[PDB]
């Protein structure tokens, strides 16, 4: 229970049933790290299934119930045996209650039913932790899981622009996503019709550049990471298995034949020819699903090399380096080819 909720002071800037959205955060004293992690959780895109998210995932878009308390746990533990990479440093975690894949900027109002403040929350968090002590900050790493993950590459020049422009150009920040990091590729039996939709419901903003090169109507191609990652100028981290579950779910992908066997494969191949020339990311060929809140994401290794230890090479490239790679993409083909692959 590390981490202590706050809730936004602007109470404007709301989860999607209009109740304030907030941040955890546990300081560190005399760091001048921060990590601003974005919760994942799918998304809504219509009326009809906000309304069942609202349901049986609440929490996903409503602040009413959320705990005081959470307990930082992979990259956001506090302890160096779990965290060998940014143990000591200002910890935030930041709950995802907009259901936008935090792309929104809307109000709740007289023709919304709900609230799509996605992109706005996450600005309101930055501006509020500034009087906090992130005015102090040397790096700000903007991570996230799954729709989080996608949320750091829609959001991480923002927050540099929105630092240069509050008068803070000093501040370094990047990116770290996790599990966020897709295909819009054929179905073995989707997702770019639904975030289309949720595009226009949401009033979803994304990065400038990519916006500019897909133009109106075309924004959704900025949600898949090999388009949008071109475009940023913040350093961003990619980190994605080979064969993630969720892109195999929406693959419609549930004893191996030959069509699947191959569908799989190429699966892989795909994912590793986008991240050729991404020279920062981790990805091994395992099936699972997200990484860097887990307790025992210091088990894998790509190459015999951590995420943890790559997270560390990373940080010194932005001072190739003996012995401390940050580009590690598993070649071997195959579910779980590399041993440290979670059970
Ligand atoms: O939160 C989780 N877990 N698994 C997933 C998978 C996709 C998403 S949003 C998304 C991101 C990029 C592209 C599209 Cl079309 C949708 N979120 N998510």
């Amino acid at each position: 229970e590390d981490l202590r909720l706050h809730l936004l002071l602007n109470t404007s800037v709301t989860c999607n049933d209009g109740s304030p959205a907030g941040y955890y955060l546990k300081e560190s004293r005399g760091s001048r790290r921060w990590l601003l992690f974005l919760e994942g959780g799918w998304y809504c895109f219509n009326r009809e299934n906000c309304d069942s998210r609202y349901d049986t995932m609440r929490r996903l878009m409503s602040s009413r119930d959320w705990p005081r308390t959470r307990t930082g746990t992979g990259i956001l533990s506090s302890q160096p045996e779990e965290n060998p990479y940014w143990w000591n440093a200002n910890m935030v975690f930041i709950p995802y209650c907009s259901s936008d894949v935090w792309s929104g900027a809307s109000s709740k109002s007289e023709k919304n039913e709900y609230a799509f403040m996605g992109a706005l929350i996450i600005q309101e968090v930055v501006r509020e932790l500034l009087g906090r002590g992130l005015s102090g900050a040397k790096v700000l790493l903007l991570a996230g899981s799954s729709a989080g993950g996608t949320g750091v590459l829609l959001n991480v020049d923002r927050v540099a622009e929105q630092l240069e422009k509050l008068g803070y150009p000093a501040i370094q920040v990047r990116g770290l996503a996790d599990s966020g990091w897709f295909l819009d590729n054929k179905q073995y039996r989707a997702p770019t019709e639904a975030i289309r939709r949720g595009i226009r419901y949401w009033n979803g903003v994304v990065p400038e550049r990519c916006r500019r090169q897909f133009q109106e109507g075309e924004e959704w191609n900025c949600f898949f990471g090999y388009k949008v990652y071109p475009t940023l100028r913040s350093p961003v981290f990619v980190v994605q298995w080979l064969f993630d579950e969720a892109q195999l779910t929406v693959d419609n992908v549930h004893p191996v034949q030959e069509g699947l066997r191959l569908y799989i494969q190429n699966l892989g191949r795909e994912l590793r020819h986008t991240l050729k020339d991404v020279p920062a990311s981790f990805a091994p060929a395992c099936l699972s699903h997200e990484i860097i809140i887990r307790s025992h994401w210091t088990d894998v290794q790509v190459k015999g090399t951590s995420l943890p230890r790559a997270l560390h090479c990373w940080d010194r490239s932005l001072h190739p380096l003996k012995g401390c790679p940050v580009h590690l993409v598993d070649s071997c083909p195959w579910p779980h080819c590399n041993p440290s692959c979670p059970t």
